[PDB]
């Protein structure tokens, strides 16, 4: 049951590119999973291939002896690229475990609790309007804006996520001063961007009718003072919840007790360690959990600690199938599960790169029930999509 | 005054590598900072070389501005390796911007305020107990121990520190179960490693004679519980201080609540965000900052916020020349310094791969006035001395 | 490099005067401020000649070390008129360090992050009500109010900020209690008070169209329960902020928890310590800092105190043109900019006492590139505007 | 009963000067206060020269009308070298009212409540050793250390402070880091500090034998970190007070916390609103008031306010007879009075200064039952002895 290998592959993904950790055992079991460097973490693919070599040898049984044995080699640096670097890791050991004990990987975790999971379509239209290159019909004004959350509706989904646009001052664009685009490092926000929000989400709104559900995702784009801003501009507007990520513990939960709507974050967070000073705070109705970057294991101690809080956790799923399936296994096992994120649009290459994709009904995500995570990452699938040199850098 | 280029180097520092970045301008100024992957930070490399390349281009003078979109471009991953990768060029920008200016580094930091830096002498008797191939006399026993104090003495140094010796159970060994050797993940605490610290000390004592001040290092070494029996168990004993590195505020503070010796920490922390919590806490008699890790503007405001506290502050400075330099215009500029770590068991090679080496008189550095830092890596030196594929991976 | 002197000069500025720091290095190179004894602050001069006497000799260079020796020699009366001297001849010393290395003051500073600063045009109608001799056109009803806010608007600024005026007791005033006129200094804010804002702030609205900005400013005119009821009354307006001066931190954190406007405050405050309580206490959704009194190295220690609760900061500009070049510096270097004050409205004589004057385009102040802050009082011109025996007193 | 004048003098004190507030009345009452510029205070007498043109022409016996409309006017810049302004002139105020009156001036502050206040002998043997010049016999050494304690022994006074001296290294000297002498702003302790605080107390205490109690003043002479390191030294000591001056509350109450020995501090606050944080802290065990300082009418106030928290009060007295009388009243009145500071080693022209001196018998002060303070200066005398161009500057 030795770990022989664990190797990393790579392939375009259109404006950056998928990351893959192949874990193969002694017995030929391979072992999957994806992460990401696009998403301000530059250096994954260094810390797993150093963490790899530790690994080889080892138990592919034992993989919280290799995460305590991890977390002591990178201590002093823990969290960020080093914990994506060791998440990466845990989810591929988790596969193979799973595969080697011939069931899906929710059967490591406590076994299934439900058989769909309800989803939102997030970047939605977010990714028609920046990406249009990738994804189609392009968006270019607040008439697609209403045509896309009508295609929502539509095709049965129960819920959409938008983002900041601009849509009175040139070619319709995001407002990301949070990633530097436009670098005002201040994060002020003015009326333009006020204005702005409330035309796109009333056109949503329209689109929508009254039983699709808005969430609107702010990222990192204010401060607390622009928060306040932006819900009292928005507050007679109906909101699933309003994403606001922050590392002041206080100056979050400042803005949820001002907040006439639900508040999620913890996104990009690491650890029960990371979420404790939030969650003392008041600071969230919702807690987003990204098993990509934590690791699944490592994440379901996250999902026990919010649900002693009475906190329902999301998992944060904006990658390809493989991230869907992980996710989806999350899903599956965690009984405070708010809801689940997806992006329904999907690159034209998207289902060549993988052996299966995720199944929808009725707006809910079908749990597959095939050995290890239920989708693998094709090699020469990958090679037909060479990487580019992508992301928020 | 545009940056032309960024790239990195690396050179053999016998268990470890030493890493560079250089950074040069139009002008054909070239500044260099040091940095570190050893100490449990795969991926600084990686970080550097991505962010560099939105760095040429831009004007060296403006090395707030680059942090400024660095912070966001990476914002959702900061802290850890993503942040040493930020550190590492914040320190290179300033070297060039200093020379650039003509003037010592500490002449953007708001002007020297001494001209001597009283040192202690780190890593004592640990890395010639740890390292004998590359540092002698290899200490082996007790006598050793005593000796090697005697040495600090003898040459006139006012303060060594030393870390977890295992004594009475084979060879000589260090105790570093936080970073997995040996492998005991609970890191618990048990008489042997207290009859062995009070062992190692004592012996310390002995050669250190009465006016040689005793700092000891426990590192990730125990959990709180530990702590406070090795505090216990050490009671009677006079230190200058006992470092204790945690992610647990509360926890370190009710450490420090129980400890009869000043407590210090820090040295893994990023930014005000990060030291914030601890100080709010109580949790610290000193602060100790990586400026090579923050960088050195961004520890500046580190050691301001630390002051308001009425907290002094000590620059972590374990790496090569360049590093003590960087450190030593911090030293330079700081109000309220505590002491500076340096190491004065040197590589055979050391004094080879830079053009200047750190002068100390009386226990005390001697802050250098030439154009940045005070020391230049060697180019034709570094590749003379090849790395290899070490710290504590 | 030696400070040869440091006097203080003085001429008359309408209704107060205005005051600077002049410090002459060995060689011939003259650094200035500009500092203000009318706002509450009598004392000033007498405090800088005497720490003056005690820089002439020492390194222009070394100012952190000049702050630190100041800050020693006066620990027991620091903050208030101490602390405005120490930060006017800080300010007088990083003039004479810029112009020592032929930069602009914001080189000292990260360097510039941005070109151009937006700002609000302050004591807008505020100074053509109260200062009529000075500054044109008188205004003196609500229609001139309305007037203002059209100049303002056609002028291309993007924001005003007035004060508390009743409208409906004889000749138009303001009403000032927090600082005696009149002298009531229960400082209750009663049904005159409420009525008379209101009518001055629709006034205003109504001049100012809606892509214009208002800030109200209460200084220090009522008690916690006086501010409520105004927050209350004024809960329909749109307002920028609402600036509220206060000592103490948990009763403005009170308000501000009740308020449905931005609160902002600090104005008068010194240094990390004296901000601290009242970013603890989530008392402010803006800080304003005073960089004339607390000199602008001192302020940018306090910026990135701000920066680490995700404050953003305002300097306070409401002197002479050099304040306004000392303010614009710190703008240009400071990330977490919120906004920045000054004033429109300028004396017949302000362009005559200095060698440059600031230059606004679209509603913004662009920031200068001359070595020193880019303008110098002139010797020959102050003398011809000899003072008065003003301000507040 | 309007106030006709007021005006300031002063006069040569040794080492410092004196100063005075000298304020007269329509019907020809004179009432005098006497302040102080050389404790890090310049700008005083212009705070006076300023203020005093409002009063001229109100009521004497309006006093706090005069504190509530001078704190309105100089609000922005309020404490320091201001409120050290208004408490002269409320000082000067209480004397004429209650000389107006023909009562003594406890007889404004609720009455007499003791007829002797147990002193102790303050700067002792600070000012023999600091000052020989003007007071003797001069102390050089540990034995001279030892005499005084037996002075003031034989002399009947029950209790001594002390400071900070080094006497293993050269000439005895004062070691006084925190006013910069010498500059070492980090004000560390080591070795060399607790060893000399030590060895000086041992003879302070052989002289002093076991009936006379030992104050120990460390003024601002370290960080918390130090405060500790003396506190835990000397922890064997029998003090009375171990006397620390903070900025921080949270760090004094964690000094205190681990404190074998009464603190007291506060010498330098002025109003409840300073007092407030360090009570609400735990900060002390007894709280020094500054009646020079604040007016003594407002340190009733904040008498008061610590009596409400069971803490009890001692003035700061160290200054000339007039000093002595004011803070004799304030002592005659207030309920909760730990003990009252004063200094037995006199100027060779001290009587002569004033019309009447301070009576001590067996270790106590006698309070006076003369209209006013109970002693006013003799202008000719001031005139005798012209001030110099002293204290801290």
């Amino acid at each position: 049951l030795k770990v022989v290998s664990v190797d990393t592959l790579c392939c375009d993904a259109g404006w950056r590119n998928y990351h893959f950790v192949k874990l193969t055992t002694d017995e030929g079991i391979v072992g999957w999973s994806e992460f990401d460097e696009g998403f301000g973490s530059p250096g994954v693919t260094a810390v797993i291939e150093q963490l790899g070599k530790r690994l080889v040898g080892a138990s592919v049984m034992e993989h919280e002896r290799f995460f305590a044995e991890a977390y002591c080699l990178t201590r002093p640096a823990t969290g960020g690229v080093v914990s994506e670097g060791i998440g990466a890791i845990e989810n591929a050991l988790l596969d193979a475990k799973a595969k080697t004990l011939n069931v899906p990987c929710y059967e490591l975790l406590g076994g299934k609790l439900r058989d769909r999971v309800p989803v939102y379509w997030s970047h939605c239209p977010t990714w028609r309007i920046n990406h249009p290159k990738f994804f189609g019909p392009p968006v270019t004004d607040l008439d697609g804006v209403k045509r896309t959350a009508e295609e929502a509706r539509e095709r049965q989904f129960r819920a959409i996520k938008t983002n900041i646009f601009i849509h009175d001052d040139g070619p319709l664009h995001a407002w990301r001063p949070g990633f530097a685009v436009p670098f005002q490092p201040a994060l002020n926000v003015d009326r333009k961007v006020l204005r702005n929000l409330r035309a796109h989400l009333e056109a949503l709104r329209d689109g929508a009718g009254p039983d699709v559900e808005i969430l609107l995702d702010l990222n990192f784009n204010a401060k607390p003072e622009g928060y306040l801003k932006i819900l009292r501009e928005l507050a007679d507007f109906d909101l699933f919840w309003v994403e606001i990520d922050s590392y002041s513990p206080q100056g979050l939960a400042y803005v949820r007790n001002h907040s006439p709507h639900p508040i999620s974050s913890c996104e990009t967070l690491f650890g029960i360690r990371e979420f404790k000073p939030f969650f003392d705070a008041n600071a969230v109705d919702v807690a987003i959990v990204d098993t990509i970057w934590n690791g699944v294991w490592q994440s379901m101690k996250i999902a026990a600690f919010a649900d002693a809080h009475d906190i329902n956790v999301a998992p944060h799923n904006f990658y390809g199938h493989l991230c869907t399936m992980i996710n989806a296994n999350f899903a599956a096992a965690v009984p405070n599960l708010r809801i689940m994120e997806t992006d329904i649009d999907r690159l034209a290459w998207e289902d060549e790169l993988f052996t299966h994709a995720p199944e929808y009904q009725n707006g809910e995500l079908i749990i597959p029930d095939r050995p290890g995570w239920g989708t693998d990452p094709v090699e020469e699938a990958i090679l037909a999509h060479p990487p580019k040199v992508g992301g928020l850098l």
